[PDB]
């Protein structure tokens, strides 16, 4: 029931007690709202009360029209009185996985299930129920103001049917999707997803270098693990460096410092192993490996 | 239902199977039939390695964390997911490759510092591996030993340049 | 609890309460019964309460026995205190759409599932748990006051029986109905639907005229949007007209008004592109495109 | 929470105001209960009330653990305070049929589903939920001291493992079965049920008699509907009649009351146009056809 | 709302009441304080009561203010005041007539359905959700306290990989598994389970031997029915007892005791019939049959 209803029944039972027992009883006007709404709260003071038949059956009437009144009324009162994050849609071991390197940021969690509750509060994220797919349901999620969308639905075309729908609210977050087949890489791409990480691809080209030794497949799964002693850190030249020009050949990164230039990437292109006559600029990243004793000696090197 | 597909003449054994249940219980099996085959098992979970390691499994390869390791690390930028879906494609510019060290070659014992690999030939050494352990980004000090594995990233004839700077 | 058990119990307790302070403690039946209300509300004046250990004893059995009985019993008071109408059989992606267009009347959806519980009431409509193929189910939805039945269900096989069972109920009231299968259309018309509106067969030749190009399927989906410019109106032609007994020919309506004439139709029949002979009569409908600054200038027109 | 328990802390609750208000404020045990039921349920007539400031911190502290602790106790006392019969095992649309005609008597209806409790309350029957296979839920339903069991389940494998269900309970109940295939018959028979009902082999039987002329489906759908002119009853014939040893030729039922005699059942055999030389006797079962003015008619001529 | 809120909340109503009538109505802090309580509680009991015009509408607010805050402060408060074990993975009918034998004791039941929480709680365990493979939910369920764990679940390789999960969780604790081949006999046993129960190959003998005469099949099932006359018990041999280095010959335990001496266990192996060389040692246990009267004529038999 409207609170407003509620409000006006409330005021009707009040005028109907006050002026039965000012005119039954003889007492004030004041001293007859106050005996109403200390009977129809149920306090009963006795300080007043009927002493005819008829104030004693009109207090009857208004004990049984007005204690369930105000009760609801009370209720209904204590109700009035009373960078940015990332959105993951959907939960699968991918994104179960990705929620333990971001416990630093918030995150909405936007999933169908109801049975996944337990396990997204346990990992320290918001839950939002509701469909990934609908617009509506995901700007519930706060998909406008977010950093980035990461999408893992269950097929490749609700992950498609998703992408476009983040895309109709905002087009320019990042999109963060994941392939379940490899020839529904470039959909994926076509939608709007701005990168695509296609796991069984990754793990399908590891499963056939192990055969005879397993060292590329021993490579990957440790520098990605930040308990690691080397890690894969993405270095920034800032503006006004003292390598813009300068090739690999003449800033010799790997004598000096002592990590391992194995990328620069430039805009959303990355040369890996690039060549000797690559000359740097200011705004290329650069992608090396190295112990933390080296990486603070890399960025004070190229600092301004 | 093993003994069927010629477990014990093979040289390697993939198991990928449903759950992760299954794929111990298919290790079990076939380290019953060869106890030296070579076996490169699946986990799905990550709390399931030291088990599919421990039931006798030599590699395990996990690809919900190699993905979800890469998803919150491509929030802010996404060069490290364009590294590893680029080394391992085989139409791609640069390769990742395995070379021996061959017994009798020029570089028993020196170092990699004055080997200098990444000057002389141009491929890029990030581990040395030496029998069941890899070695990402050795030290200088670091002293080789016939028989080791050099993994690189390089052009296709910056590999052959490192074939003929290692042989013997 | 079935509310008039309720009543049942409560006055029961009443009876107990008074009889037992009237014998116990000596006072009036009136005083008594009083006394008994005030107890088992829990407003407890104290004008009147037990004086002997028997009194005190009984007071808190009518305690025990009587505030909850109460409690419950003035909540069951309070929700009994606390043009015409369309009826919609069955719900799909059809009715959905529909619904939105009927907003501000009553709509009664009768539906088997209660799955479709939450929908019905979000969109504005009162939700009939039923079967709409069963006469019994029908009555309960009030189809007999009702203006229009409109009926989507699963089948045509379903869609014929609840349109026999409408014709049974009430042999005047208006079904539209909607064919899935064309073979259909004469069937559900001849067993009694007013308006058989045929979903696949518009969008199976839209789709078969948009090849070339499409602007058959633009004009369509724009002159029933009600959010768009021109509005597809019709206006009846009243008693008593300037234009009862002109030609088509003569009136001019497009030159002197601004709308399009389009059709007119008379009874139950509609005459596309009226040639210059045609008669205008009394009791006409005018299907008519325009503006709606348009529309009030031709209705101003055909006035007295 | 159970309701022992509740028991319990409200008692603990009365222990602890009574013996508090009858130290700190000096009035008798029985009066200090008394006061304790008065306060805890909120009624406070005042009679009596602390009058030192510790008789007021404990009555405070009264209100806090007394209150809610009484309320919740008071509501789970509420909930416990608030020939023969047949069972029916199984719910379809045979079973609803019956229970339109055993309306005099009182009908138990033991089903699995939950849905179906609001059509079987509407009938007048009462609902067990339960698994009629199961001789624990047997039980429920008054299997034991019933008149007759009817079942009805999906299939005939579970048919059959409900009529040994009920024959393990008591070997004496009338069972009467419904076979879903003609083949099923005699395992229905063997396993235990007196009468075994095939409705598809009845009506299978009637549509293939109906091409030609349709007067043997009228026949047997007509004379079992009680709204018909004629019906049929089955008469015995008492101890002492004046029919017994005598021929059905020297009877001649048909010329002196106006029945027709289809049959004579003995025990549990029906011999369906019994011959002219077969005698009578009594404990016969007399299966007739004929108006209600003919059957107090035949009654009255084969009377002791 | 937090709890810790609502008291706040309360103690504000409490703050407020105090003051107000403490210095409208003048009397002292702590009867202000207990007529605070009184009145939001809705006790009344009206020893102090509002003499003022002031006072009277003061009071009417701390009644609208105060109530519902108390009734929810009294509610929240209501939920604060308000040998070993054996655990059991998965919920089958090997593990429904295991958990009859073991009532008494304490027994947790880590299932992953939710629909069995009602079967488990009828019988007399403790229900806990949770997968049994996941090593996270096995040490939620006590196991490493418990003195024998019961792993019975879907599949044989969900039993191998709930057993795996034990052993590292505790590698001291004695696990009974059950095997669906004959295969996995061999292969649950060295993964760690001490005590491997086939059920389908004592069943698959127990048929083949059935055929010419079932006597095979009547022993089985009658030594181990815990309401039959014989039981087959096992009793240890103490240290100092009277037959530690005696044979089997001459120590002839079935004629001057009564049971039968079927086997006889060291260690953790099993000697069926022993033959009469077998020299009796301090700590085994006799395997025998007979009845109670039998038992303790041999527990005396074989004491200090």
């Amino acid at each position: 029931v409207p609170a407003t209803r509620i409000l006006l029944l409330v005021l009707a039972v009040i005028i109907y007690g006050t002026a039965g027992f000012h005119f039954i009883e003889g007492e004030s006007w004041t001293v007859s709202l106050y005996w109403t709404f200390v009977t129809i709260a149920t306090v009963g003071y006795g300080d007043y009360s009927p002493s005819t038949p008829l104030g004693m059956y009109f207090t009857v009437t208004l004990i049984v029209l007005g204690i369930g009144t105000f009760a609801v009324a009370v209720e209904r009162l204590l109700e009035f009185l009373i960078s940015r994050h990332v959105v993951i849609c959907g939960w699968s071991e991918s994104t179960l996985e990705c929620l333990r390197e971001l416990r630093g940021s918030e995150v909405f969690v936007l999933a169908e299930d109801e049975n996944v509750r337990k396990k997204v509060l346990r990992s320290g994220a918001n839950f939002v129920h509701g469909d990934p797919t609908r617009v509506s349901d995901l700007e519930k999620a706060n998909v406008r103001g977010a950093r980035a969308v990461i999408v893992d639905l269950e097929s490749d075309s609700e992950t498609i049917h998703c992408i476009l729908g983040i895309r109709k609210i905002d087009e320019s977050v990042r999109i963060i999707a994941e392939a379940e087949r490899y020839e529904n890489i470039e959909q994926l791409r076509m939608a709007g997803a701005d990168q695509v990480i296609s796991p069984f691809v990754i793990s399908g080209r590891l499963m056939s270098r192990s055969i005879d030794d397993g060292y590329e497949a021993m490579f990957v799964q440790d520098v990605l693990a930040e308990e690691s002693t080397r890690r894969m850190v993405e270095v920034p030249i800032p503006e006004g460096s003292k390598l813009e020009g300068v090739s690999v050949l003449d800033a010799d990164i790997h004598d000096v410092t002592g990590v391992i230039i194995i990328g620069v990437g430039r805009g959303d292109e990355l040369i890996i192993d690039p060549p000797r006559d690559y000359s740097f600029r200011a705004g290329d990243i650069i992608l090396g490996i190295g112990k933390p004793e080296e990486i603070e000696r890399l960025k004070n090197y190229i600092s301004a």
